[PDB]
């Protein structure tokens, strides 16, 4: 089974390649990590295994969801430090995803009920909803366009943010690029409408992720940083022209990061639609890989049978599993023995329970 062949992740040796990606499970009360996220991240962590968080707020103005995290605050990185030292008394690697929703917010999750930000005054349509705090779903509202100097500020919220993420003792970051939150609002030409250095072409929209990685690594070092993005995916009415033509722009601007500075990112990460997924049972995801110098992590709609074929095939290094490891704590083991899989509970995905539809799910 290719997925259990040892894989060096740049300074990590890394003994399986089944990941756990990063979801959002607004069990992170008033934004302060929890005790529950620790029993959460050790019930899957394994000797040798990679785990990535949830998307973790940089700033104030940087949530859309509710009880999602931050590491912006000294007491959140207090809190942090408990739920990394569990995660590594059992051998395994974590990253903590820093996130910005971008327009993706609403006035119940910005200070003073503030506009969210974004690259443009475009909201998301009305073909999407927001969850609030109440469990309803509500309006995304209009976004304010960011001028270049508060862009410098959005920068220096992620590095503040990665410096506190490596204080917390995560052995690295990941910067979220995808699934149309900030910076897929300023990558995707269905959403940059502007018309100065961040808008028009690809190097254009290329630039605030660019300056964003730079940031990062010149504050943790290159090996420390894991990037993700989505080109194709067009959630919250983020959709390219060209979304192959965008993610090797992209590519191109990680790998030029590596070559100025030296060192290689700890990996590229991309997700892929689920419905590309369900016909592999496309080249787009080969074709991003093939262009980057690195590791590659794949994602979306992946099964034990996908995973070991992309790794079999060389359209990956490493496979990062959602939902499944949502309802499989160990997730690892199941797909080491080809074991069943406990189904997951979509109800309590955002749910605010420590317990129920988080930690409960059973072992083998
Ligand atoms: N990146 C995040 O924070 C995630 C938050 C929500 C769901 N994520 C992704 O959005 C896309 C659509 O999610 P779903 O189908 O669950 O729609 P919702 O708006 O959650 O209802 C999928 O690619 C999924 O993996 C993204
Ligand atoms: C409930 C839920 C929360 C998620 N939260 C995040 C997130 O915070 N950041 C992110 O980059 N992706 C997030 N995702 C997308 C997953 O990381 C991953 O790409 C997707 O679940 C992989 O497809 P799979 O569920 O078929 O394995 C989330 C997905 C789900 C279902």
């Amino acid at each position: 089974n290719p997925l259990f062949s040892p894989y060096k992740m740049g300074k990590f040796n890394l003994s399986h390649r089944v990941v756990l990606a990063p979801m959002t499970r607004c069990r992170a009360l008033n934004n302060i990590p929890q005790a529950a996220l620790g029993e959460y991240y050790e019930q899957r962590a394994t000797a040798g295994g990679f785990l990535i968080t949830e998307g973790t707020m940089i700033s104030p103005t940087s949530a859309g969801f509710p009880h999602v995290p931050g590491i912006f605050t000294k007491e959140q990185v207090r809190e942090w430090k408990k739920i990394v030292d569990v995660v590594h008394a059992k051998g395994a690697v974590i990253f903590c995803q820093l996130w910005h929703v971008g327009r993706a917010s609403h006035e119940v999750y910005q200070p003073a009920g503030a506009a969210p930000i974004s690259s443009t005054e475009k909201p998301i349509s009305n073909r999407w909803r927001i969850l609030m705090p109440d469990g309803t779903h509500g309006i995304y509202p209009k976004p304010r366009a960011i001028g270049t100097y508060e862009i410098s500020q959005v920068v220096e919220d992620y590095r503040r943010s990665a410096l506190n993420a490596i204080e917390a003792g995560f052995d690295g970051i990941e910067i979220h690029g995808a699934h149309g939150y900030l910076i897929d609002q300023f990558l995707k030409d269905g959403i940059n409408d502007r018309t100065d250095e961040y808008g028009g072409s690809l190097a254009n929209r290329c630039k605030f992720i660019t300056q964003v990685v730079q940031a990062v690594v010149s504050a943790i070092g290159a090996d420390r940083v894991g990037v993700r993005v989505s080109p194709a995916i067009d959630h919250l009415d983020a959709m390219d022209s060209n979304p192959l033509s965008l993610g090797l722009a992209v590519v191109e601007r990680l790998n030029k990061i590596q070559l100025h500075s030296g060192s290689k990112l700890a990996y590229l990460h991309v997700t892929q639609p689920r419905y590309v997924a369900y016909g592999q049972t496309a080249r787009l995801m080969r074709t991003l890989r093939n262009a980057y110098q690195g590791t590659f992590i794949c994602s979306g709609g992946y099964t034990r049978e996908l995973g070991i074929e992309a790794v079999a095939q060389g359209d990956a290094d490493l496979v990062s599993y959602g939902r499944l490891f949502i309802s499989n704590p160990d997730l690892v083991m199941r797909i080491k023995l080809n074991a069943p899989l406990n189904k997951y509970n979509r109800k309590t995905f955002y749910t605010q329970d420590p317990v129920v539809g988080y930690t409960d799910y059973p072992f083998l």
